[PDB]
């Protein structure tokens, strides 16, 4: 069935907070579970949390070495939030996970952000020796943001996500460079328009050709990671902004995970548009977010009820800003973010997000074999073989008056 | 439940196209039978099919005689398009037919549109002596639109408003003023830019104080409507457009109709800032959209097949440009529009839409116990009775059983 083999994807931010291998494994086990395809694990999103063995970068005509890069980066990361959880994980423990959770039909898609939420890398950056990588806008200084005319900066950010991907290759499917957000921080989430403004309002202090360089990035970077054999992905929001064709075209290839359909002054392209220019969607409607620490209503944007609510009431199959027109996607993703990285990390809330995502969205979620297997094994040693493979959690019920046997 | 106490609405384009009483007492019955709450029927939509017995209209210094805005009015529409079908429904006949709706437990929403949208009237007010009612853009003069600096062709307006809401007093519970799409012909959709340009870029030949003048328009028009005792309702385009608050307020008695989250360089109010506003919200997603004589896949935006997909992908719940907040809604409509006026009317198409809407949201929908009275009616003159009178279309098929008995 079409609707069975779309993506499936829980969406968790490892970037700014520390996830342990066990705490990942669990995840993966309630994804598996739940009829869900995909954990897409952020591990670079303003925190860097994951460390290959040798992170030896070779830019700007040296060789950064490897211990002096592990040190700028842990260090890097610390700054932004020195997890007593932990710091990174290892490429010991990632390829593990990655093993694990192919054992299980589980696929991993990770993130390492760019040009934006990428606090860790700057200061790495600059303990490595390399000048002003933040962008600065009329004085304020991006936290977050890689300033595009620092070809030092950029070489060097380029040259981190090619090792990662040279990594992921034949790991993964799926390689998110993020894009999200373009110094949000600095210009109080104008980013967008900030970098296509010079265009438009010439000489009046704004980035010469800032959005031109941005497509120019995104591109290079698309090269990059399809230069491994993975498919690369990006956030919607800086894609064609405006719905601006002008300034450039965006590589195909990027899959576009639809977070966002924008908000007052924050005009980002359509998914028409986007679908339109050839662009696969993944859908990842921003109304199923959830923020750790946020569980109730008033506790801010992306707190747990309005998730829930979200979930109930805007399902898999409703992209943002579509016109009204027949968008086809990959699938959907729900995503769990750690904004306040501080904030206590409780499994059985993330696992309610991800049962009531499934739930509402039955149709196209697996059923739980799991549960058919588990009591088939539970018969003392010394209808449920029959039932078709291929139902959806839709048909849950089925199967769970099939394990209603239990005697005889 | 309250679920089964939103408004669910079917909308029918008898502005653009003419209807005859009988056509719509069928869709009436239709709407009835699939749990609907409310036909909303646009007389005044390009168009105008309804002529009050009484057409007299005081404005300007002086009275324009029934007689004289009867035939204006009449020739106006039909200049638009003159119908072989017929022109307008009368006074008479729309009396019946909200008489025949209330007593079916059917509400009835007129619109009268303005100040786009309004062909016919405009046609009008030039036969009867008003020079240059139509807004132009430079050069380029709208077919649709009123120019809102013509002080004689805005009271004229107003007043007609004004008496059609005299009539609908006490009839009926909402008046769709619309204000949907301004100058869209002679702008090529841009009006609202176009209205708000002369603030931002002034002496360049935008219309002074446009969108200033349409905010003072529309909540005119507010206050007439509600001195007959009703709610004004309103297409949600023009409101707040650019999400700019600085031209001045919206009344908040104004229920949005929130039909677009927008496109391209048309950057609408989310329904976030509408219901942050105080705004009630009608979802009235474009998803759901049938144009007449557009039955598949290329014959175009509101085909049939595209207002069927959207129904089933985009369900009641799911309102334009939330920026993933939760918004409260009246209910939901699902809207049959008239573009291409000569287009065959087809009942079978509007109600598999209408079914379609229905079943696709079937807990929102009031169960058809129309069936159970008819089986109960066709037994022999010479279960039932006891199941409750409030399920939902979810649980059709208990209902469906008890009238599965037939035999005894
Ligand atoms: C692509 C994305 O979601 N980026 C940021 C992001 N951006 O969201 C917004 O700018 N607004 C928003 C916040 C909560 C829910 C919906 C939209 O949302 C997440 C949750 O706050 C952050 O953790 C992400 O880093
Ligand atoms: C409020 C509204 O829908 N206005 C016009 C309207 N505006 O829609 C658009 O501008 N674009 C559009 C067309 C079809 C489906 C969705 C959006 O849609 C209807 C169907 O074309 C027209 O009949 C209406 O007059």
């Amino acid at each position: 069935n079409e609707k069975l083999a779309k993506k499936k994807i829980v969406s968790i931010d490892a970037g700014r907070k520390y996830f342990s291998p066990e705490q990942l494994k669990e995840i993966i086990d309630k994804a598996k579970h739940y009829g869900y395809t995909d954990l897409h694990l952020l591990v670079g999103n303003d925190g860097l949390r994951f460390m290959l063995d040798d992170m030896s970068i070779t830019a700007n005509g040296k060789t950064y070495a490897s211990d002096d890069v592990k040190r700028a980066i842990e260090k890097g990361t610390n700054d932004y939030y020195n997890d007593p959880n932990g710091n990174h994980l290892t490429e010991s423990q990632m390829t593990d996970l990655i093993n694990y959770a192919k054992d299980k039909g589980i696929g991993l898609i990770p993130t390492v952000n760019s040009p934006g939420h990428m606090d860790a890398i700057l200061n790495a950056m600059k303990e490595l020796g390399i000048q002003n990588p933040n962008f600065s806008y009329f004085g304020k200084k991006s936290a977050r943001t890689v300033d595009l005319d620092n070809e030092q900066a950029v070489a060097f950010t380029k040259a981190l996500i090619d090792k990662y991907a040279a990594y992921f290759a034949k790991k993964t499917e799926i390689f998110n460079i993020g894009l999200d957000e373009y110094a949000n921080d600095a210009t109080d989430a104008k980013g967008w328009s900030v970098l296509q403004a010079d265009k438009y309002y010439p000489n009046e202090g704004y980035p010469v050709k800032g959005y031109e360089k941005f497509i120019a990035y995104a591109n290079d970077l698309a090269r990059i990671v399809k230069s491994h054999g993975l498919k690369p992905m990006a956030f919607n929001d800086g894609i064609y902004y405006n719905s601006d064709t002008s300034f450039g075209s965006f590589d195909k290839d990027i899959i576009v995970s639809m977070w966002t359909g924008g908000w007052g002054g924050y005009d980002v392209a359509s998914s028409k548009l986007l679908a339109e220019k050839g662009h696969q969607i993944l859908n990842t409607n921003d109304a199923w977010y959830y923020v750790l620490g946020r569980n109730a209503d008033g506790q801010g944007g992306g707190n747990l009820d309005q998730g829930l609510n979200g979930i109930k009431n805007t399902p898999i199959t409703s992209v943002p800003k579509t016109e009204g027109a027949d968008i086809p996607i990959i699938g959907g993703m729900v995503a769990a973010w750690a904004d306040t990285p501080s904030a206590r990390y409780s499994p059985s809330r993330l696992f309610k997000l991800m049962r009531h995502f499934a739930n509402a969205n039955a149709e196209y979620f697996a059923a739980d074999y799991e549960s058919a297997e588990q009591a088939l094994n539970e018969v003392p040693k010394d209808a449920i073989r029959s039932l078709d493979s291929n139902l959806s959690r839709a048909q849950q019920d089925t199967i769970d008056q099939a394990i209603a046997k239990l005697q005889e």
